[PDB]
């Protein structure tokens, strides 16, 4: 493929410019699973010399379907982190059940999916409705400001508060832990430590545990989550539920600007498709990988055992062969075979509904409360090799 010699798929300095649009369209068609080099000190964290990038949208569905092969413990799931890493760093990240395989994850999964049920989700609509409608007033009346803190930021925090029915006076202390948990090399953030701010959400949590959705996951059905594995799942709550729908909310918006007549459209008729190609154009998470536990032949390529390969979402999402027109955001797209929630399979992600619900919440609040608004300057995008993240964005509401 023509890249750049040394190019990264996952390097952070890639994306706190820009999404690498044109390179991953060019292995789609030129080497659509590619060996990713990496020299030593440049993996962010893996020291195996690189890994596969996987770019179409059936590759990356094969791969999430055979969990047997292709496994989320042995590495973790995240492709990056900051480059000197100790390994004892990625290793702790597997008392979160996304990073599990079965039967551990199983057993999870069967008990936290009391918390996703349709009632438990639906349930949370009528509050979260009117946190959506009173932000969006806030922020018409504030005129102008920051995008991603007046509009995005605090819904997906109040839609995990809500679920885990945390006291009014607990939430700022839970949302700032919570803002401080997912891992990023931006100089922004440097001074965050999210090993303490994970320390000190366990022990939030666990407290919550003593004292009693809660009560349903460590109540006994003589199956439940211990204490302990109730504070790793609010832990896995602050990373997978959090910033990722705050950054469907900013690009979808982003999204509207730059396509003026898709925002008249949904401002009349508010259609059902829209939160999925909010999603597809989105891709809040570019990429998870796996690492193969047997040896593979995917769509020609032979994987060997104890390779990594990393799923391209952001890849995959444009497909040309599998979208019509992929570049072109169509709030009607259908059908919308996307992954942003990942591939179908035993991972894939339980909060899609809670999170379909929110965008759709915000975006009916700011065709409500803002259908003029206009942005004033850049996104500022975040430093991560793996979360696409915008971290601030100026935008006149008033328009
Ligand atoms: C637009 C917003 C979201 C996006 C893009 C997103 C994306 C994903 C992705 C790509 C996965 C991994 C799927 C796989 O490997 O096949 C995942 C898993 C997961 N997500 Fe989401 N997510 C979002 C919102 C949420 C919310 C709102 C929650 C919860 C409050 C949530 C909870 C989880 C959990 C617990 C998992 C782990 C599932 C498992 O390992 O069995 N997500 N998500």
């Amino acid at each position: 493929p023509n890249l750049p010699p040394g190019f990264d798929f996952t390097d952070p300095a890639i994306y706190a410019e820009r999404l690498p649009v044109a390179e991953f369209a060019e292995l789609r068609s030129a080497a659509p699973i590619w060996w990713n080099g990496q020299d030593p000190g440049k993996g962010g964290g893996f020291h195996d010399g690189g890994f596969w990038a996987i770019t179409k949208l059936n590759d990356v569905k094969e791969i999430s379907r055979h969990s047997d092969v292709f496994s989320s413990y042995e590495n973790g799931v995240i492709p990056r982190f900051k480059n000197d890493i100790a390994r004892e760093d990625i290793e702790v990240q597997r008392f979160v059940m996304l990073n599990m395989d079965a039967p551990h994850h199983t057993r999870l999964r069967k008990i936290i999916s009391r918390g996703f049920t349709p009632r438990a989700v639906g349930r949370l609509h009528d509050e979260l409705q009117e946190r959506a409608q009173k932000i969006a007033a806030e922020a018409a009346a504030a005129g102008s400001g920051d995008f991603v803190e007046q509009v995005s930021c605090e819904l997906p925090l109040q839609a995990i508060a809500g679920l885990l029915g945390v006291p009014q006076e607990d939430r700022g202390k839970l949302f700032h832990w919570s803002n401080e948990m997912t891992g990023n090399e931006d100089p922004e953030y440097a001074h965050i430590d999210p090993k303490a701010s994970s320390a000190e959400l366990i022990g939030y949590a666990m407290k919550m545990a003593e004292e009693k959705i809660v009560t349903q996951l460590i109540q006994a059905d003589g199956e439940k989550l211990s204490d302990d594995e109730f504070g790793f799942f609010v832990v896995m709550l602050a990373v997978a539920g959090n910033e990722t729908t705050r950054n469907s909310i900013t690009q979808g918006m982003m999204a509207f600007a730059e396509h003026p007549d898709q925002w008249e459209l949904y401002k009349k008729v508010r259609p059902e498709t829209a939160a999925d190609e909010i999603v597809r154009w989105a891709t809040p998470v570019t990429a998870f990988q796996r690492t193969a536990l047997r040896d593979y032949e995917l769509s020609g390529v032979q994987i060997k055992k104890g390779q990594r390969v990393v799923m391209f979402y952001r890849s995959a999402n444009f497909d040309e062969e599998v979208f019509q027109d992929p570049f072109t955001f169509n709030i009607l797209r259908n059908p919308n075979p996307h992954v942003g929630f990942g591939g179908t399979g035993a991972h894939y992600c339980i909060g899609a509904n809670l999170a379909r619900m929110t965008i759709n919440l915000i975006f009916n609040a700011v065709a409500d409360h803002m259908p003029d608004l206009k942005p004033i300057s850049a996104p500022e995008r975040l430093r991560s090799g793996w979360l696409n993240g915008i971290k601030h964005w100026q935008v006149d509401y008033t328009g």
